[PDB]
C-alpha cells in the first residue's frame, strides 16, 4: 500500500519525547524512539509510548550491531512492533532478532550503514527479512548534492529484491517525486514533523506521497 | 600493560550494580555494556560512575550515527571511554572525536561489518587509538578458538598503532596467543564474576605480565 509518515523521536529525555509525540500523533503513522531517546532513557521509553499511542506503529531503533537475541527480546517485550538491526551486526546476530521477531511477531529493519553489499542484502532477504531504512548518502548530504542518482539506484536494487524502504535524510514534499516506483514503507523525518508547522508538512507529504502510488 | 575489563551486559541495573560491586577491587575497567545502556539508559552510566569514581569506566553504544549528541550524553553521564561501530561514517566517527577532545573522554572503535585497513588508517588519522577486536563469529559458530585470520589483523591494527582490546572468550591459557600485539585491556563478562572470577582475574593478570611490556 502506499508509503506511511514516521516520525522519528531523537530528544534527550523522556518528558520532551512524550510531548512531541501527544503533539504530532493525529498525523504520523508510525512513532519510533530513536536511538538517542533510546540511550537517553532505555526501553522505558518504548514502554511509556506504547501505552500512550496503542494503536500506532512503534518503531525500537536500537541499530543492534551484536547480542540480538537479548535486545530484540527486550525491545519487543517493551512493545516495539519494528526494530532496526545494524546492516554490520554479523548474519548470525540478524538471524537471531529474526528469530525473535519470528518469535514474538514483532519484525526486523536492517538500517544500512558501513561498507554494505547487494550479497549482503540478498543475505537479509534470504532469513525473510523485508525492510531496511535507507538514509541518504552522508558525502551527498555533507557535499549538498542531494539525492543522487547512484543512490537512487542503489535503492531501486534492494526494491527488487523485495525490500520495503524507509527513505530518510531531509525528507521535504517537493523531493517526494524523486522516489517513484522504489517499494516504500514509510518517509521517516524528525523536527518537519514537529512544532508549529508539522502538521502542514504532514499533510505536504501526504499530497506528493498521493500523486506517486 | 593491558588492563582487565568487565563488560556489563546485565539487563537491570540493579544486577549490574551487584556484580560491579563484586568485581570491582579486581577489575581496571567497568564497563556498560550496550544491553544494560538499552535496557536502563544513562543512569546505568551515572550510577556506576558514582559507586566506582576512581575505575574507567566505559559507555559501550557501538554509536553508528547522531555521534555528537550520542558521544556527550555518555561522557556528561560520567563515561571515560565510549564506543563507536566501524560501520558509522567516518563523518560521526570525527564528530564523536571532536566531542571526546572536548570532554577529555577517548573514542574506541568496535569492530564490525565489511570493515577494511583503509578505514582503520582513517580512523588512526583522526588520532583515535583504540579498538575492540572480538573473536570472530565464524570461529565461535564453529567451535575453533581462535584463528590466525584474527591474530593477523590484530598484528596489522597494532602496527598503524591502535591499541586492541581483545574479547570473545578470553581465558588465561590463551594470553600467550596474543604477544607482541599492542593490547590495552582484554574484556571480559562472567569468567570475570561468581565464585572463579577472582581467581581467574589473577591467573589473567599473571599471564599479562608475562608477555607485556
Ligand atoms: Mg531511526
Ligand atoms: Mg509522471
Ligand atoms: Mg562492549
Ligand atoms: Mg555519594
Amino acid at each position: 500500500t502506499k508509503p506511511m509518515i514516521q516520525i522519528a523521536l531523537d530528544q534527550t529525555n523522556l518528558t520532551d519525547a512524550v510531548a512531541v509525540a501527544s503533539n504530532v500523533a493525529s498525523y504520523v503513522d508510525v512513532i519510533e524512539v530513536g536511538t538517542i531517546l533510546a540511550f537517553a532513557e532505555g526501553m522505558k521509553a518504548v514502554s511509556t509510548l506504547r501505552h500512550n499511542h496503542p494503536n500506532h506503529i512503534l518503531v525500537c531503533d536500537m541499530k543492534t550491531t551484536d547480542g540480538g537475541a537479548i535486545l530484540s527480546r527486550m525491545a519487543f517485550e517493551a512493545g516495539a512492533d519494528w526494530i532496526t538491526v545494524s546492516a554490520a551486526a554479523h548474519i548470525a546476530t540478524i538471524a537471531a532478532c529474526k528469530k525473535v521477531a519470528d518469535e514474538l511477531n514483532g519484525e526486523i529493519q536492517i538500517e544500512i550503514y558501513g561498507n554494505w553489499t547487494m550479497q549482503d542484502a540478498k543475505a537479509w532477504v534470504d532469513l525473510g527479512i523485508t525492510q531496511a531504512i535507507y538514509h541518504r548518502s552522508r558525502d551527498a548530504e555533507l557535499a549538498g548534492i542531494g539525492w543522487t542518482t547512484d543512490d537512487l539506484d542503489k535503492m531501486r536494487q534492494l526494491s527488487a529484491l523485495g525490500i520495503e524502504l524507509s527513505i530518510t535524510g531531509g525528507i521535504v514534499p517537493e523531493d517526494i517525486y524523486l522516489f517513484e516506483g522504489i517499494k516504500t514503507k514509510t518517509f521517516i523525518a524528525g523536527r518537519a514533523l514537529a512544532g508549529a508547522e508539522g502538521q502542514q508538512t504532514a499533510a505536504a507529504l501526504r499530497e506528493q506521497i498521493d500523486r506517486f502510488w
